[PDB]
């Protein structure tokens, strides 16, 4: 545990007993914590009980900023319990605007990257957290991909962004993975999937179709599969997809058997974590939906 | 074809003829056309064959933006044929910092969405592009995925950001497709993958592993594969992946090579355009590893 100061503020390694009160205008903020994993602390003692488990965390660097005006904007640090470098700020819906966040993240990454001996940092944030993803953004990180959580405070799941920045980016490095179905029919497939997965064609090529790619997502690049027709008389020797989703499994799962797919669910809880329920193409292939709950 | 009006702007139905003469201030401007598609335009008249073409195009709706001083700053609109509805704008240099391009494409994106009956709109940025990336994010538009694209009169490829605004909320959606290979080995397989893909692992249940994941990715989402052993005389239906990757064909090709890969052989130019090699796994499964080039 050290200190780190830069052309503004001062991170000093956080103290819950001496932190709880100031770091308390944040977490017992609603508006503020309408986007962390856990509702608004409930009064500073409680902030006092949390602030000391995020401490407690193996690894878990994290410092009280201290703005150049003998104030407490809020908090930036490293999470703990991480097998890869996690990073973690909030500030008083006051402290907003004035690049407190960006400068004290930008602080933590530079560090962590350097003198902390990592090989990079990552930053999972909400798809809404505009303002979030603009302190992360200006600190250089980028999105890598995505993920579906589901915090249990929370109705339902939703799409975290995973962005990292790395000492030096490998030059060369594989953006997507298109995994072809050898299927008998098509232009069939395609319809089922439409509606069972929400698919929608990126691409058909014969009439009837030969081979087509199915957007998983309704975005240019994203999730995808393709589709290459087969001959035999012979079916096929089944393939497995697993499908990371975003959104409850029985809302999928009721797409699904609506669609009228062979479905081989309803959604199963999983130690993992995650719920899931299989489709199984009339060829054999297997795709398991699974989804943060 | 109709009339777009704003809190200041008055966007109006592109002509080609009428505006060529002063939307060339910016097609024909070097400064503007750097980030373009294609090269700046010579002449006005090339300007204006230039934009008919633009016009003809399948559901492009382009409209000549006006300024409140009887100035015309530049074009903003809809492109036509991408499928997934597109963006595009810019401004003749005198005409940047009035906030004019944020206030005529969020006007074109606030009718697409609606009165136009599009489900949702797309805009390609280049990584650079900063200040284009500005006004998309001031109307609203979020990083949805990203790509790497080639002009040709560019001497390399670039890395293409694709923002969007959807006015619907699709809840559901897939954010990874993990495919499983049927792998007689797996302990060596992630060694191959490992040098010559530059996969990593992160699974390995069981001794010697029996599953596992490859990720092709260091961050923590992204993506990867699954390895799940299989005995007997199988498989005898090989696995068909395409990896898009980023980087140089050649560069990627040695690493392949080197790590003692079994490739199809250097990298061949597709219609496509991409440049790919096949690697062979012993049993047979297929990864095509693509690149812009
Ligand atoms: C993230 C959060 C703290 C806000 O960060 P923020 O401090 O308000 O954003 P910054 O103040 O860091 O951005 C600086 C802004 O001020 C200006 N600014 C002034 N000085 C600046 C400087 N030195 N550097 C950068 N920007 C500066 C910029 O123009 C910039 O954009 P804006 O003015 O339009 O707002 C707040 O949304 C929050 O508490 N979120 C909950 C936590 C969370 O969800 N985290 C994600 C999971 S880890
Ligand atoms: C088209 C584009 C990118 C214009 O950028 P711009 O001129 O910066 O966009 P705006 O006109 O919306 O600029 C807004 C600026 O004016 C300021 N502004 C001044 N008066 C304003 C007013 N009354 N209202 C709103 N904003 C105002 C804003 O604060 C903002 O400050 P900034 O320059 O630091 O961002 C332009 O640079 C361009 O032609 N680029 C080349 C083509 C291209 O980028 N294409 C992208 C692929 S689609």
């Amino acid at each position: 545990t050290a200190h780190l100061r830069t052309a503004r503020l001062e991170l000093t390694p956080l103290d819950p007993a001496a932190d709880a009160r100031h770091l308390h205008h944040a977490y017992g903020d609603e508006e503020v914590m309408r986007w962390w994993t856990r509702p608004a602390c409930a009064d500073p003692a409680e902030t006092e009980r949390y602030l000391t488990s995020c401490a407690a965390a193996p690894g878990a660097r994290l410092w009280t900023i201290r703005a150049p005006d003998g104030t407490v904007p809020g908090m930036a640090g490293l999470l703990g319990g991480t097998d890869v470098p996690g990073l973690t700020w909030l500030l008083r819906r006051d402290s907003w605007g004035h690049g407190y966040a960006t400068e004290a993240a930008a602080a933590v990454v530079g560090h962590a990257l350097e003198d902390g001996g990592l090989d990079r940092v990552e930053a999972w944030i909400e798809a809404g957290n505009r303002r979030s993803l603009a302190v992360a953004a200006r600190v250089g990180l980028t999105e890598r991909a995505r993920l579906a959580q589901h915090y249990p405070h929370r109705p339902g799941p939703h799409e975290m962004v995973v962005l990292g920045k790395a000492r030096a980016e490998e030059p060369l490095t594989t953006l997507a993975v298109i995994t072809e179905l050898p299927v008998r029919d098509v232009a069939a497939t395609l319809r089922l999937v439409e509606a069972a997965l929400g698919a929608r064609t990126a691409f058909a090529i014969g009439d009837p179709p030969e081979f087509a790619e199915a957007a998983l997502t309704p975005w240019s690049a994203g999730p995808r599969f393709r589709l290459a027709a087969v001959p035999g008389p012979g079916p096929v020797e089944p393939v497995r997809l697993h499908l990371d989703a975003a959104g409850t499994a029985d809302s999928l799962h009721r797409r699904a058997v609506d669609a009228g797919a062979r479905v081989d669910g309803p959604p199963v809880r999983r130690p993992w974590g995650r719920s899931e329920f299989v489709i199984t193409l009339p060829e054999g292939h297997e795709l398991t939906v699974s989804a943060p709950v």
